[PDB]
């Protein structure tokens, strides 16, 4: 709908007509269309006048280079259209280093890869319980009846809570991730039911786990030291809200686009399901070919880079979808190839706010991916289905109807 006017600095030649919650042919897949917009000899920055009128960046090297540059490119404001954001700060999200670090310093405690290594007998309970809930029925919607499932049970477990709450937080969980609707004011009332909903419920929580021993999340984060003395109470339900919901839409939809993928590809199923390794071993493989988010930066300052002049306030949109299946940074990035030997992508950004869970996100990839081909060993897309698609900052898939043999 609304365009704004081409500023000053952006030039004729780089402007596209690109909204990023309505791509051109989203209706086809979501990955495809992203590529679609990258074409041959595109400019590494385009402009576009929807959403606010913001740069995006075309390449591999281009997303790279602004995810890992605070000084030049901040993450004062990273969800576009830039007037969203917004007040709310989501500590650290929004920090650049050094303000950023001992938040990143106390979300690392619950998510490092040594922390994670310990956890992975949680995460196969809950993807094993949820898929014996309906291996025996032959078919079920992958997206409904696991991947929508999976981060929440992931999260009781890591959080310690108790599962009977599954409920109140998948309630909050929709409210917080994807509030609706009608007017700007009937958004922000749902959003902040999510938010202080949740901000109630753990609230009792937080202070019964201050001294704990548990090695939960929460008692991780509130037993935390920022800059000398022990983290605020807020700042606490902060970095837990921001530990669920970053584990949330991401991987809700992630595991729905390579299920389908291999939903429509039994021959590399076939092959997974015999090289046990080589699964293990292609993770990262995963990450490039379907990444998720496009989130941006802030152009910090007044700054020349890729042939124009960016003005401090600019935003760069950073889909990540552009770096994983560039073909200069890997060739015939179509492929889903678990024998590819070097994997660039940025499927979980740069610079300093490089995924906190991506050691997380690989181990619920994987041990899904395991415990999914034990009991469906061979498994298609229901005929006469089609994925329903959305771009915006998470891509969105839905209505995944797979079938196997009974
Ligand atoms: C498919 C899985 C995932 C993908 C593709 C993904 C992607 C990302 C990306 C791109 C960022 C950087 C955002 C930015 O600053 O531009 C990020 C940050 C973050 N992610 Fe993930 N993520 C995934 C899974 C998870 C999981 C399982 C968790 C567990 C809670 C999680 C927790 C976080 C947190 C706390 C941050 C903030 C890090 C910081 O700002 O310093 N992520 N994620």
């Amino acid at each position: 709908r609304a365009k704004v006017e081409r500023p000053a600095n952006v030039p004729e030649d780089r402007v596209y007509e690109i909204d990023m919650y309505a791509l051109n042919g989203i209706e086809d897949g979501y990955h495809e269309a992203w590529k679609k917009v990258q074409h041959p000899g595109i400019p590494d920055l385009i402009w576009t006048p929807f959403t606010g009128g913001h740069w995006i960046a075309t390449n591999g090297d281009t997303v790279k280079e602004v995810y890992s540059d605070p000084t030049r490119f901040s993450s004062e404001v990273i969800f576009l259209p830039k007037e969203a954001g917004e007040k709310a700060q989501m500590v650290p999200t929004k920090m650049d280093p050094p303000e950023h670090t001992p938040y990143r310093k106390a979300l690392d405690k619950g998510l490092n890869l040594a922390k994670i290594r310990k956890v992975e007998d949680k995460v196969r309970e809950v993807a094993s319980s949820l898929i014996d809930s309906f291996a025996a029925r032959g078919e079920c919607d992958f997206a409904a009846e696991y991947a929508e499932l999976f981060p929440v049970h992931v999260f009781m477990a890591l959080a310690d809570l108790p599962l009977e709450d599954i409920p109140v937080l998948s309630e909050y969980a929709r409210q917080m991730t994807r509030p609706e609707g009608n007017t700007p004011e009937e958004m922000a009332t749902d959003l902040e039911a999510g938010n202080n909903g949740f901000y109630a419920y753990v609230d009792p929580i937080i202070r019964a786990r201050v001294g704990g021993d548990g090695d939960d999340l929460i008692t991780l984060m509130v037993n935390s030291e920022i800059n000398g003395e022990r983290i605020a109470h807020d700042k606490a339900q902060g970095l837990i809200s921001l530990l669920l919901l970053g584990g949330l839409d991401t991987v809700v939809n992630f595991l729905s686009f390579f299920m389908i993928h291999l939903a429509r590809h039994p021959e590399l199923v076939a092959e997974l399901r015999s090289d046990p390794l080589k699964l293990m071993r292609g993770a990262e493989e995963m990450f490039r070919r379907f990444p998720v988010v496009s989130e941006a930066r802030m152009v910090a300052k007044d700054q020349e880079y890729k042939g124009v002049f960016l003005k401090r306030g600019d935003m760069i949109l950073l889909p990540t979808a552009l770096h994983g299946l560039d073909d200069a940074a890997n060739p015939e990035p179509w492929k889903l190839d678990f024998s590819r030997r070097s994997i660039s992508h940025s499927t979980f950004g740069g610079g300093p706010h490089r995924c906190a869970g991506m050691h997380l996100a690989r181990m619920e990839v994987i041990v899904t991916l395991e415990e999914w081909l034990k009991r469906i060993p061979e498994f298609s897309f229901k005929e006469g289905e089609t994925p329903i698609y959305h771009s915006g900052i998470v891509a969105a898939v839905e209505n995944v109807p797979l079938v196997w043999p009974i």
